[PDB]
């Protein structure tokens, strides 16, 4: 079942009460049937039976071991970002599947107003709440891309749930291209980095799988780790970012870039 067949089988009231519970996650992880039913003002027994098919359809896991209570799966909750995103005007047609990993589905799709683009819906102080944590990363990488326009980064387009549309950039992965140049790469990597950093922006999860080369140039994505220069471990997040890509060049190339005097380089201006 694709994510553009799901979408096919909801109707207004599946609609009103996906909104429903994602109106009430800040409050609880299992959204009780009541406060759906309320909300989406449709009576109890209905809305139980929404439930139970958006449940079969698997955008929602329903639970009862304490209470009647209902969240989204990964599934549900991209499906209501796609919602929101179409809703306004920003989406038009969900297309195919370009990737997925532990943090992330990213999906062609394509608007009539901003072109052939990605939609990338996002998975995933004590140390040991899927949903406002997949939201918070989404909205954190909007912020950032943002934040860095004009650089070599994706226009940023929309934020909706766990979901950011953005420009397709048609390039390849840094660790799939052999460079014969890279030496120039990573000072253009480099560059790149202090341009964010004088934007008050460090990436957070710098390496070859979000620096994607063309001919063209280089350019930068997958932001949702990124934080704020004088955010708590800024520092430290920005000479890993520095000290990782230089060690993936390290390895592949045998550059000899030195690690402690690139991060002074970039921290000093
Ligand atoms: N705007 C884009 N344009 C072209 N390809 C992209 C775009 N965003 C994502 N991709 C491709 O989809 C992949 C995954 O997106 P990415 O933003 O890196 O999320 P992630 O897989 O969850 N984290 P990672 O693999 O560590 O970089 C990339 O490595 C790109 O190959």
């Amino acid at each position: 079942m694709n994510i553009a067949e799901l979408y096919g089988k909801m109707g207004k009231h599946s609609w009103r009460i996906m909104d429903a519970i994602f109106k009430n996650l800040w409050d609880y992880e299992y959204v009780p049937l009541q406060l759906i039913s309320s909300h989406a003002r449709i009576g109890e027994e209905k809305a139980r039976n929404i439930l139970k098919y958006l449940s079969d359809l698997r955008v929602v896991q329903n639970r009862q071991k304490d209470y009647e209570g209902s969240t989204f799966t990964f599934i549900g909750l991209s499906l209501y970002s796609l919602h929101r995103l179409v809703r306004s005007g920003k989406v038009d047609a969900i297309g195919k599947l370009m990737g997925e990993g532990k943090e992330s589905a990213v999906f062609n799709c394509y608007s009539e107003k901003f072109g052939e683009c990605v939609v990338k819906f996002h998975k995933v102080k004590v140390k040991e709440h899927f949903s406002v944590l997949a939201i918070r990363s989404a909205r954190n990488e909007f912020r950032a891309l943002q934040k860095l326009q004009g650089l070599a980064v994706p226009k940023v387009y929309a934020w909706e749930g766990n979901a950011v549309l953005m420009e397709l950039i048609d390039a390849k992965e840094l660790y799939r291209v052999r460079v014969e140049n890279p030496d120039e790469v990573l000072d253009m990597i480099l560059e790149e980095v202090a341009k964010f950093y004088h934007r008050g922006i460090v990436h957070g999860d710098l390496s070859q799988y979000n620096v994607l080369v063309s001919e063209e140039g280089i350019w930068i994505i997958d932001f949702p780790q990124s934080v704020e220069v004088g955010e708590e471990g800024w520092r430290e997040i920005l000479e890993r970012d520095v000290r990782n890509i230089i060690t993936y060049f390290s390895r592949t190339y045998r550059t000899e870039k030195d690690i402690n005097s690139a991060i002074d380089r970039i921290l000093q201006e």
